């Protein structure tokens, strides 16, 4: 069935593709940012996670709707793991020059995200009407993980998140995570793990990880094949079906907006599921791209099997299920369900339409 699949694929290929002046609003306006937050007292070591790193697109059909991530150091940090959550956590600190920089914002030992996340509103806000470039408006509606939330002329929409770096160890509760070593080697898996690590806030004062950036490297050497897709003659379908998923979500997301069940399902829990079963079939071989139909229905009938048995374990914290009957209710996991096995059944219909 890859003809359909394909011709879904190539539709959003070229639209990605596709000139662009978007790209370039955006990055105007997140320098102005960086420079204005950095010469201020809290945010003088803010950053960009990466560089080049103005156009990075969560909703794969939107391509209007940008998310950028800024970062700040945090040296010697105190990490709390809240009520045996495995995944939230409370900020503390070691205090060698005990006035850090973000002093300002401690409670007692325990740092406060949303103090941050004002006078980090409060400041990009303050320089967002000096702007005299283009039109920039924010909206603070609630749900501060897509903290801030630009607007830049009609179309083009910027989430702006900010994230803590350490450089210490993984928490200990990513100790069994990242089982990658029968796919990608355990010698990979090493390297992963002497990268930083990032925390965001939830929505209390907890904090939880942030693992975009290792998606990111897996993403981009993602065989068990040092020369996977380098070539055509080993041309894998993995990415494909990532996009496949993601946009079947989206889609779905979109057709319900209305009714509200689907409203805690994100591309995370897609990307999860995906790199589970990439863990499931690690050879190249079993992702060949003259299967890419095949494939595809692996992912989605594991995507179903986790949601049937309320089950999708973190790919970096295996104890912390991701469809828990307390993080997502069962009305809603069944009712994803029936939505997805119709379109598996009828050949995906929410596809040929855009
Ligand atoms: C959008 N959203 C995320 C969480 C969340 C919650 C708890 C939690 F521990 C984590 C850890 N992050 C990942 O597992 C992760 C996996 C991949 Br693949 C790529 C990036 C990632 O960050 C995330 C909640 N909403
Ligand atoms: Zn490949």
């Amino acid at each position: 069935g890859a003809s359909k699949l394909r011709a879904v694929l190539e539709k959003l290929k070229l639209s990605r593709d596709d000139i662009s002046t978007a790209a370039g609003m955006v990055k105007g306006v997140v320098d102005h940012l960086l420079l204005r937050l950095k010469c201020d007292s809290a945010f003088r070591g803010v950053g960009l996670l990466n560089t080049g790193s103005y156009y990075e697109h969560v909703k794969i059909s939107a391509p209007n709707e940008f998310d950028v991530m800024f970062k700040l150091e945090v040296p010697r940090i105190q990490l709390e793991e809240y009520s045996n959550t495995r995944a939230y956590y409370f900020v503390k600190f070691k205090r060698n020059p005990k006035e850090n920089p973000l002093s300002q914002f401690l409670e007692g030992e325990i740092l406060s995200a949303s103090k941050m996340l004002s006078k980090f509103r409060k400041i990009i806000k303050e320089e967002i009407n000096d702007i005299k470039d283009t039109d920039v408006i924010m909206k603070r509606k609630r749900g501060g993980s897509p903290a801030v939330t630009l607007l830049i002329s009609e179309k083009i929409s910027v989430d702006i998140t900010l994230a803590l770096e350490s450089k210490s160890s993984w928490p200990a509760s990513t100790q069994e995570g990242l089982r990658i070593q029968n796919w990608l080697s355990a010698k990979v898996r090493k390297q992963l793990r002497l990268k930083p690590f990032y925390l965001v806030p939830k929505h209390e004062e907890t904090w939880r990880l942030s693992f975009s950036h290792i998606e990111k490297e897996i993403l981009n050497n993602h065989g068990k094949s040092k020369t996977c897709c380098e070539n055509k003659e080993e041309k894998c379908c993995r990415k494909d079906c990532l996009k496949l998923m993601k946009y079947l979500l989206e889609q779905l997301k979109e057709r319900f907006k209305d009714k509200k069940h689907l409203d805690k399902f994100s591309s995370y829990h897609v990307k999860t599921a995906f790199f589970h079963v990439c863990t499931q079939n690690p050879q190249d071989s079993q992702w060949d791209r003259k299967d890419l139909g095949l494939c595809f229905d692996n992912c989605v009938t594991y995507f179903l099997q986790c949601l049937r048995t309320e089950k999708l374990e973190n790919y970096f914290i295996p104890e912390f299920n991701l469809f828990s009957s307390n993080l997502i209710d069962k009305r809603s996991k069944e009712f994803l369900t029936k939505q997805i096995e119709y379109e598996r059944n009828n050949e995906f219909p929410v596809f040929d339409e855009f």
